[PDB]
């Protein structure tokens, strides 16, 4: 019942975690230039069905997590959204595609992967070219706060449960730095942090894209950690 980390975590299987009532996290481990990290997706029900909000990082890690899904709520993934062009997003998408899931991203994602060599999602999601711009997608609202982590970073608010999905823009509260920076804009990140507090001041959970949940603190914690790690 504890938050699952690396420790309940061989790299290859997956966990979900409830966080509200149709809501879930997922959680992966995944090793990258010799060490392992752990990292954070979302599931939403959508009436009789699921939206997936990013991938377990890596193909056999996504076939993982459709396979738990399966045992544990046992509805069918029909799309999924992947939140910004990094293999711990949208690694397994090629999955996604052969076991029937519409997969989505911005077309700021679907440039970035394909020049990078990552997968590519199959559909691209207009209106979320500028900062502040939101658009419904299921039971979610899609959200660009900016360029915080990457460019093209979406944030991902769920209203019936005032969930905050702020993926790889927001860090964990025992983080003691701003992670992998090297497609970061730190100078714009508290920006983009300040929008999202902002436009979902109601939020009760904030998930990071990788490590503990918890509450608002997060954002703060982020743009603190970030103006550390710049200076
Ligand atoms: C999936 C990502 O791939 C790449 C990212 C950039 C490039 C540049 N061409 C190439 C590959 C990746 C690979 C490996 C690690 C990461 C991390 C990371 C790193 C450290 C911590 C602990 S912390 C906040 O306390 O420092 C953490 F939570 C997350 C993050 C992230 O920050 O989102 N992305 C990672
Ligand atoms: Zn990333
Ligand atoms: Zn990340």
């Amino acid at each position: 019942g504890e938050y699952p980390t690396v420790n309940e975590i061989p790299v290859g299987e997956v966990r979900l975690y409830q966080i509200a009532d149709g809501v879930w996290s997922h959680i992966a481990t995944q090793s990258f230039d010799g060490a392992v990290y752990p990292s954070n997706g979302l599931i939403v029900r959508d009436g009789d069905e699921l939206l997936l909000i990013d991938t377990a990082w890596g193909a056999k890690n996504t076939a993982a997590l459709l396979a738990e899904i399966e045992k544990q709520i046992g509805l069918p993934v029909t799309r999924a959204v992947s939140t910004h062009f990094h293999d711990d997003r949208v690694g397994g998408v090629d999955v996604l595609r052969a076991a029937g899931v519409a997969t989505y991203a911005s077309p700021s994602t679907r440039r970035l992967a394909e020049a990078e060599g990552n997968e590519i999602p199959t559909h691209s999601l207009e209106g979320l070219s500028s900062s502040g711009d939101a658009v419904r997608f299921g039971p979610v609202e899609l959200f660009y706060p900016g360029a915080a982590h990457s460019t093209d970073n979406l944030v991902v608010y769920v209203p019936s449960a005032n969930v905050l999905y702020g993926g790889c823009a927001v860090h964990e509260l025992s983080s003691t730095s701003a992670g992998n920076v090297a497609d970061a804009d730190l100078a714009e990140w508290p920006t983009s942090v300040e929008r999202i507090q902002k436009h979902y001041p109601e939020a009760e959970v904030v998930i990071p894209g990788h490590g503990l949940p918890g509450g608002l603190d997060l954002l703060q914690h982020t743009a603190n950690v970030v103006k550390a790690h710049k200076n």
